[PDB]
């Protein structure tokens, strides 16, 4: 029930806290992504930067849950989402503030890589994806932030086979959505609770 799993979790908004506090997350994530690299784990830089992207309306569960899955990469700020910033209390907040535009961006998936193009996809399934898109993925959820921006975004909510090798031609990629949602699970969270809000 991956499926389940990935649908629950692209459909949440991305201030929900998944039934995770501050207190639980510290402790998770210390050793992970930048947590660790940036801040060497010290638990009040954490705290510091999870109370930041709070504020800007980007929930401490889905932040920290992604800088977990991403890990650190050269060059790149928390969430490996673009160029880093010049620190990392400065890359934290512009990051948050990114992610609540894009939760909010206009768009429709995006069903083939424009810089590997191969078409594979089947035609009912890209019907199904466009049609929850336009119609389920509400402003300010976690799909809607990355569907429509890269083709691997939309593979991991509609069409996990995409990821593989076998179908996109190009490489394996991983599924940001599915590993948020073991990860959260993992932790002791929920997927099925009360949830979040478009603030």
């Amino acid at each position: 029930n991956d499926q389940e799993k990935i649908d629950k979790f692209t459909h949440s908004y991305i201030n929900d806290d998944f039934g995770l506090t501050i207190d639980q997350l510290v402790p998770k994530v210390k050793g992970y992504g930048r947590f660790n690299v940036w801040l060497g784990g010290n638990e009040s830089k954490i705290r510091q930067v999870l109370k930041a992207v709070k504020e800007i309306g980007v929930s401490p569960t889905l932040f920290a849950v992604y800088e977990k899955n991403e890990g650190f990469s050269s060059g790149l700020g928390w969430l490996n989402h673009t160029s880093a910033r010049g620190d990392y209390l400065t890359d934290a907040k512009f990051i948050a503030r990114k992610l609540v535009s894009q939760s909010k961006q206009a768009g429709q998936p995006s069903w083939y890589d424009a810089g590997n193009i191969v078409h594979f996809v089947p035609q009912d399934v890209q019907r199904k994806g466009n049609a929850d898109f336009a119609k389920n993925m509400k402003a300010g959820t976690i799909g809607r932030a990355y569907i429509p921006l890269t083709a691997a975004a939309t593979w991991a909510a509609y069409y996990p086979l995409g990821l593989k090798a076998s179908y996109n031609k190009v490489q394996n990629y991983g599924n940001p959505f599915l590993d948020g949602a073991n990860t959260i699970l993992a932790w002791g969270g929920k997927l099925d609770g009360k949830g979040g809000s478009p603030s």
